[PDB]
Parts: structure tokens; sequence; C-alpha cells
């Protein structure tokens, strides 16, 4: 009898309505998230390592709030040694220095 | 009530938390908008999820992995590139040639092409 | 049986029961469960990860993960990049091609004179 009732309540279309229902209560929908919790952090853990999701995150990394990020970090001043440093090592190539003194030898032609 | 508690408590039991209750989940997630239903109930407790994972060292570890991708070393090039990072390293540029080290250095490369010239 | 707070009520108690986790780890073990259950949720799950960065707590987060000392690392391998290096190049040229460097240039030349 019992069973009659409750597949036409939770099983096809029904339950689907049934769900979206029930878990606009958010107490019942945190009842829900808690049975599921565990599983939930394994999955989104062990989805790091899948290229697919990798693929995804990958996309959501390069939002514009990710980007103003990683340009603060760029800009700081703790970082700024780090550009220094690759800012001396290309002026003191010599093939680079070559460049710089052709240009000195045109300003000092003129 | 008694007899009928039992029968509606041992009926979700076996409908919701058996073969009957895997299938229903596994088509309705396919529907994009009963998803959303689902995830918009769900929102809450999938945020405090993804933020305690943000804290998380062994996950932190994992998210670094997909920062150092060759595609988002790609990105991090372009950034370093673009017009907008360039007046910060045209100011670094500016600030090394200005100082006295280099000035000097410049000075006398100079005075070597006016020797010449 | 009023199908809504009578039974709602009901399983509510179950789903946060040792049984509705069972169901749940069963479940998600099935790989084509846990694909559309992954793929399902896929849409919402990126909405939620964009929407979280901008809120400045979790942006602290991911801030403290870009100043990792790995992620520095990887940060100051791509400064030493042949690609970098040549960008590089070319904003100092054209640095010292400037109006502004030019004229310094010259009052040096003519100061030596």
């Amino acid at each position: 009898a019992v069973k009659e009732t409750l597949q036409q309540m939770l099983t096809s279309d029904q339950g689907k309505k049934f769900w979206e229902s029930a878990l606009k209560d958010p107490k019942f929908a945190e009842s829900f998230a808690k049975g599921l919790q565990a599983e939930h952090e394994k999955m989104m853990r062990a989805l790091m390592k899948d290229p697919d999701y990798q693929a995804l995150m990958i996309d959501i990394l390069k939002d514009p709030e990710m980007e103003k990020a990683m340009v603060d970090v760029l800009k700081s001043k703790e970082f700024r040694q780090h550009l220094q440093k690759v800012i001396t090592e290309t002026l003191n190539s010599p093939l680079y220095q070559a460049k710089i003194q052709d240009m000195l030898m045109k300003a000092a032609e003129k």
C-alpha cells in the first residue's frame, strides 16, 4: 500500500519536483549535504588529478580576479628583486651592450 | 500510527537508499535545470567545502601543480608581456638605468663612442 | 501521511544518518554515477569558484598559495625564459631610444665638451 504512494512521489518527475522543493528549506539541504560531505570532499581532491577537471580549473584560474592577484604578487616589493636580476643580466650581455654601444655611437655622431 | 511509521521508514530505507535511489539521481543530474536546483540548495555547504579545501595544505599542493601547468605558464607569460604590466617593468628598468652605477657605465660607454666618433 | 512535513522530516533524519552516508559511499564508487554527479554539477561548481575569487577572505588564500616557495620558484623560472628575456630586451631598447633618454645622452655629450 505505502509502496504505491511513495512510488509516485520520489521516483519520476514527481520525486524530481519533490526534491526541488524539499531542498529550498536550508535545514533539509544542510542534512542532505551532511550525508554527502565526506564523499564530496574526496571527489573534489581526486578531480584535481584528472585532466578534464584540470582544464576546467585552468579556465577558472584565468579569471580577471586571479590575474589581478598574480599581477599584485609580481609587482610586490618582495618580487622586485627577481625582476631586477633579469634586467641586470639583460643589460650585462655583451651582445646587448654592443647594441647599446651602436645607439650611443649614433647619438654621438649627430 | 506505529504500524505505518514502520512501513514508511522501511519503504524509504529501500527506495532512496538502495539500487532504486541510485538510478534516480544518475538521470536527474543530467537535466541541467534540476542540477541547478540541487546545486542551489547545496550551495551554502559547497562553498564551505571549497573554502575549507583552500586552507588544506594537501589541496593547496594540488592547486599549485595546476598553477604550474604549461597553460598557466603561458598565461603568466602573457601577463608579464601585457601593456598593463609594461608600466611597472618600465619603472624598474628606469630606476636601474638611473642608478649611479649604470649612469657611470653609460657615461663611460658614451665617452668611448664620442672618443671614436 | 502529509507528503511534505511528515515524510520530509523523516527523510531528513535519514539523509544525515550512517545509512545515508553509506548510500553516497556506495553510489560514488560506481564510475558512471560519479561521472554523472561531477558533470551534472559542473556548471554551478565553476560559478562557485569564480564567485569565491571576488571575496577578500578567499583572495587571501589564493594569494597565500601564489606566495608559496614552490610558486615563487615557478614564477621566477618564467622570468628566466628566452621569451621573457626577449620582451625585456625590447622594453629596455624602447626606453633607451626614448626622447627622455636620448635627451640625457645629448646632455652628457655637450657636458663633456
